[PDB]
């Protein structure tokens, strides 16, 4: 049930050829872990690797060791308090976490042997038959995690700081992140609701609170953001996390801030080539784009215009095509997209992993958005653009067989209703079944398709069962939450209940990527990031997109339920995205002068910092000292200018300015 | 030729009646001044005033009294180093500029007195003989500036920190803007020559350009302000500034960030009042602007359809009933902004005529450019929306006097290009001669229309001269600058040489302003401000309207140059404006990744800090650490866990891991 004290487990996958490279390669790897102070093991492994077992040998070394991570990161202004001056005793104020202590372990296998550690990484490919270096997951933890998560309703904040000490931050920000947004989703289930029942569907009045709210849920996160990013200590790591070893330097300078000599590229070399991003992002609309509307051009071909027999045994026909070329073309573009963010070279290993996001969030946008936006801005508004590409299938059709029997071609309005029934109500129980169900019965099933001390023998057989367990995305789940935030925030407005089915459906999250993280993968490797990402541009992007395309929706899809003006839709785009940008301002303003408990604490503890350097270097009676000066500089000057200095020692004292001064007013009177 | 050492001049009006109390108030003035050890002096004034004259007294006790002005910006952030830790020595590094000396004087004389200084203030109403105080000239610094400034083509960096020495920061933060702005001006004169020559009157072209130029200019300038705020060490000083004494406290509360005890306003509670800002704000569009409409409506009136005898003696007409009714109605809506400005109970001094310069940016938003708004938008596109604004002017110039003679109206498309010579060309020479030749002559023609020691006599005589003279306010020329910048972002597009005779007047304005503070007006108080002010939203909102505003030019006056389509329109104007957008934020990611040199000296001041603390506090072998204490903690349990214990104790050293791990590889290959 408990672990044999292992921080660390290293899978070193040998293979029967190159055996005696991988025996050199072994004596390599386990002679450079004693190096930084690992107390190791070796035990038999799977059928040809030996699972390694590594542990932090003594603790008066290691004690020391994460006393310099927290003067380290105090240094660069991420901690918002200093250590205390004696060694041990901040240990006492504040323990070292499981995350703190994780991580400070897998820095000295992945530290680079330069300055510290000992470079065991697969990418360096000296350590090539090195497979994967992953912590053990604690099941007596895991089992008192998904059980008290269960039985409470809504998430108090001192269990997400439960789920920072243990899995890190980088995990402890989705929970956040994911409460954050389970909560403020009942707010457009409010009134969501509301429209549905008491307003007609497509109402404009709930397209303007969609747009009044994903603004609201947006700007609080920030603010939430930098409230946690000061209270875990996360202030800014993004100039602290270690550099990528395919960083190609031009020319090694020096760094003002760090007064330390570092890898510099520069960085408007970079912008000129990041200005390629923008011709992929327009060939991934063309490319993925055309998959999505012949697809979607052939379902509507036989589902509505093809009166043939047996279309059931047709209609799944189209989702065939799709599901076999969408990972198809996005095999191919993420292939181009490699490529082009091994172009850019970006210096820390997050920023690199951060702007392949940003690339793929073309291809998720496209892949999960296209079935609607062809739906509310094609097929429902205008319809006869369409019959040009009904008229293609119409004719193929007839080369696979008499004339074809086919109907009048007439515009179904409820296809955006039904539609949208599938994205948030068949694909979130589908997505409940995939995610859950099947790894987890699969890693059960791989149980049925398959000399030790006995004592250790369950812990050996965990063990070598937890190391074909594939290692944790927190990438995966952003993505999955983000995308769910464009239904709610751009396409809400056809069907009002979406946020209702969104809301119920993040009560499960909560709790299922809870459970995934326990049962169906390794515990990742415990990293930090001050914010989510670079899902703050996503999430960006998708609430400004969705002022424009809900108020467009809105007025295309109500006049089916004659003709459009076209300066109509340019009008209802113009004021709801203005009132977008209008209501982006005053929330921002009103946001910026609430209380901030995040600032406040780093700015009071940055004043009491050069309050304390002060007071240790510095641990009637007044009106004669005028006159101590008044004689004091007329004495140094008769002995020597003179003309100015007349004008002053003439009057000294206060009350020879007083009875000259009422000398004057009765002169100043009497003259009138 | 120099003054005798004063610092400053208080004036202390005496009217003839309530002498007594005068006479009482004077005592009680001059009292009060050698409590904070200013050497005072008397002298005859005007007719019936005593101008006094102070300085500080005692050397030893001012440089230590400005080293606590020193500690204290060090200490809220607001100056990026520390001073030295020698008294005195840091004066020595870097002296007492006039700038500052001059700023703490007048903090003892407006100091409230309950934690230093002496309450001077006429706002206080018992000083209310009290005029005012100001310091003096130095026309040894001023005829040197002016001979220096007319010599050079462009002013160099270190000239502007001359002017930041002697005249404060926020006069200094003025030059440094209209500098900045006389440099980026060369750019739209580039191009804006170019398309006035080779392109056509009208162009889409520069109006692209023009809205992609004040982005440009504007974010550099916020780049260039940090710059400057740190460099003269006013880096965010609006949370230093003292109080207004008008400031209603609900509740005495305690500061998180100094730790002392200050008077707190609701903040939310301000804002539900900020909200009345908004139908004032609509209100002066209606007031100002239904002013405008009908003097421009009798402008067109007159000059074109109203064929009677002598109409140049008539063409005047309109433009009298204007300038007697602009500041009429700018008089009565300045005293509900000033009504309204003490409703909304502001806490700093700063923010209280900050907040007044943006009510009164909507006045002069209207006075300015609805005669502009009402060519280019009514007079010029449509024309038959003021036929019946004409046929009410035919009709009751018939009551004044036969039918009367007319002629059929025609829009003049020269109107738009007539109404620009004069705001760029006619009223920047008016403005040249009003600000300067008739305020400098008038003073000479004051001359005209009117017992001291000889030695003082031209002193007293200068000082007489200077305290008649209007105090300096950064804020007049700030309006002049920013609404001069509205016709080059908003209107320029119909005259492309307007940025040419801007151009032209930056150049004799950086001195014609550098001249109207030497002779036209007495000095300025060294006040301190982080930024230009309020001006940053007004800068940013004229280039965010100059975005729309040009691009609606070019759609509707181009058709001129024959019906023109109402979403051609809403198109052009959704198309630029999000190319404004977007080029907001391409701008502001390359200036983000540029080399900013104001945050850098920030951020190494603020690292150096924590290393020095740090560094005062803190003043094969290792393979053996790693057995030493795995027989340290088999000793102590052996005595009493222990399944757990004997997975590590088993295997101690590399060695004995080494010669196990290579028995097992060949146990792994053989078994297969």
């Amino acid at each position: 049930e408990s672990n044999f004290g292992v921080d660390f487990v290293i899978h070193y996958k040998v293979p029967a050829a190159e055996r005696d490279e991988a025996e050199a390669g072994f004596v390599q790897l386990i002679r450079a872990l004693t190096t930084v102070g690992l107390a190791t093991e070796v035990r038999h492994g799977e059928n040809e690797s030996l699972l390694v077992f590594v542990k932090v040998a003594s603790p008066d070394l290691f004690a020391k060791q994460v006393y310099r991570a927290r003067l380290g990161d105090w240094l660069h202004g991420v901690r918002v308090s200093a250590p205390h001056n004696d060694i041990a005793q901040a240990l006492q104020d504040e323990p070292v976490v499981e995350a703190e202590r994780l991580r400070l372990i897998y820095l000295m296998i992945t530290k680079p042997h330069n300055e510290g550690g000992a470079g065991v990484t697969p990418t360096n490919a000296k350590w090539k038959h090195v497979e994967s270096i992953f912590p053990l997951h604690s099941h007596s933890f895991n089992k008192e995690w998904i059980k008290k998560w269960s039985s409470k309703y809504t998430l108090e904040q001192t269990d997400i700081d439960n789920i920072r000490d243990k899995f890190g931050e980088s995990v402890a920000f989705y929970f956040a992140f994911l409460r954050s947004y389970f909560r403020f989703l009942v707010i457009p289930s409010a009134f969501g609701f509301g429209a549905w029942l008491l307003l007609g569907q497509f109402s404009y009045l709930y397209a303007l609170l969609c747009g009044l709210w994903s603004v609201v849920f947006f700007e609080y996160w920030k603010k939430q953001e930098v409230d946690l990013a000061v209270q875990w200590g996360v202030r800014g790591v993004s100039s602290i996390q270690q550099s990528r070893p395919e960083f190609e330097w031009e020319h090694e300078a020096e760094d003002p801030i760090t007064g330390e000599p570092v890898k510099v590229y520069p960085p408007m070399k970079r912008v000129k080539t990041q200005l390629l991003q923008i011709p992929f992002a327009l060939a991934c609309v063309v490319a993925l784009g055309a998959l999505i509307v012949t697809c979607n051009s052939l379902e509507v071909f036989i589902n509505e215009v093809y009166s043939g027999p047996g279309k059931q045994y047709l209609g799944f026909l189209p989702t065939i095509f799709l599901v076999i070329g969408t990972p198809t073309i996005s095999g191919v573009l993420m292939g181009a997209a490699e490529k082009l963010n091994a172009m850019e070279n970006y210096a820390t290993v997050d920023a690199h992993d951060a702007a392949l996001i940003q690339k793929q969030f073309v291809l998720n946008f496209m892949t999960s958005y296209m079935a609607l936006f062809f739906t509310a801005f094609v097929y429902i508004p205008f319809g006869h653009i369409l019959h040009p590409f009904l008229n293609f299938w119409r004719a193929t059709a007839q080369t696979l067989t008499k004339e074809l029997p086919t109907r009048e071609f007439q515009i179904n309005p409820a296809r955006i209703s039904n539609q949208m029934f599938y994205f948030t109500v068949t694909a979130q129980i589908v997505n409940f079944a995939t995610e859950v169900v099947v790894p987890y019965i699969k890693q059960q099933a791989f149980q049925k398709a398959k000399e030790d001390h006995e004592e250790e023998a369950e812990f050996l057989q965990r063990v070598r069962e937890e190391c074909t367990l594939e290692e944790y995305d927190v990438s995966g789940d952003y993505r999955e939450m983000v995308m769910q935030f464009g239904y709610v925030a751009m396409f809400s407005v056809a069907w009002p209940l979406a946020a209702c089915c969104f809301l119920v459906n993040n009560w499960v999250e909560l709790r299922s990527d809870a459970l995934k993280i326990a049962i169906s993968s390794r515990r990742p490797i415990p990293w930090r990031t001050d914010s989510i990402g670079p899902w703050l541009t996503a999430l960006s992007f998708l609430s400004w997109l969705g002022s424009i395309t809900s108020s467009a929706i809105v007025y295309l899809c109500s006049n089916s339920k004659s003709p459009l003006k076209a300066w109509g839709l340019l009008l209802s785009i113009l004021f709801a995205e203005h009132f977008y940008l209008v209501v982006q301002l005053a929330v921002r303003f009103v946001l910026s002068k609430l209380d901030s408990p995040g600032l406040q604490k780093e700015r009071k503890e940055r004043f009491q910092t050069k309050k304390r350097l002060l007071q240790e270097n510095l641990g009637i009676e007044h009106s004669e000292k005028i006159t101590r000066e008044a004689l004091e500089e007329e004495a140094r000057q008769a002995s020597i200018g003179t003309p100015e200095e007349m004008f002053w020692q003439r009057q000294r004292g206060m009350q020879e300015t007083i009875e000259i001064g009422r000398r004057m007013i009765e002169q100043q009177l009497a003259a009138g």
